[PDB]
């Protein structure tokens, strides 16, 4: 996992949970509490997991449950640290951009492989975007969704169509319905 987001989940783990419970599962895989994570550092993923593992433990909540938790937080670190990106925008627009964002932040490493979020158009009021990733994050990309409704307080009904493996990938396929149409036809 790149080092600026492993950043940002550790600050989301502290307002959620609070800073004992992480100093506490930081220690346990061996890191400072007080850690410093630089950009462009590569942190193994289940190292990162390892920690929300203790998270889940010390609080009693199912691992699960803290990725979603943290996933609909972590879009108000996002504000904070990238509020560029957030700047007068709104939420279809928002999610349509993101698998072109995660490819810019990514293409600086060599061997990158950050998770594919292609979005489209499926109706007048709905779009269709599938998670494509070796690490098997649904939970938290479903919690940014959720946490993305929430920031620009734009209601909306995500069903999931489908979850599982395919070559080697996970994938998890939502379909976004907003309350009012949001696209219309034209010239292709
Ligand atoms: C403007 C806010 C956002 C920024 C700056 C951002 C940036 C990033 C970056 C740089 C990574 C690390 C990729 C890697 O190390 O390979 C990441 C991971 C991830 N991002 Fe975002 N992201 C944002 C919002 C979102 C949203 C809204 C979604 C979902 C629709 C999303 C889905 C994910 C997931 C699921 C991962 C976890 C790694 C994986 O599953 O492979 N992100 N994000």
């Amino acid at each position: 996992m790149k080092g600026t987001i492993v950043g940002t989940w550790i600050k989301t783990l502290r307002d959620l949970y609070g800073n004992d419970v992480v100093d506490e599962s930081l220690k346990s895989v061996g890191w400072e509490p007080d850690r410093v994570i630089t950009p462009l550092e590569d942190i193994d993923d289940d190292e990162v997991r390892r920690i929300f593992a203790k998270v889940s433990e010390k609080t009693g909540k199912n691992v699960n449950e803290i990725w979603r938790e943290v996933g609909r937080q972590n879009i108000k670190t996002f504000s904070e640290w990238f509020p560029s990106y957030f700047a007068g925008r709104r939420l279809v627009n928002f999610l349509m951009m993101m698998d072109e964002v995660h490819l810019q932040l990514t293409k600086m490493i060599k061997g990158a492989t950050p998770p594919r979020l292609i979005a489209k158009p499926v109706a007048k009021d709905a779009i269709e975007m599938e998670y494509v990733s070796k690490r098997k994050m649904y939970d938290y990309f479903l919690g940014l969704i959720e946490g993305s409704s929430k920031f620009f307080k734009e209601e909306i009904s995500v069903e999931e169509v489908e979850r599982g493996e395919k070559d080697g990938f996970s994938r998890l396929k939502v379909r976004i319905k907003f309350k009012n149409p949001v696209f219309e036809y034209k010239k292709n």
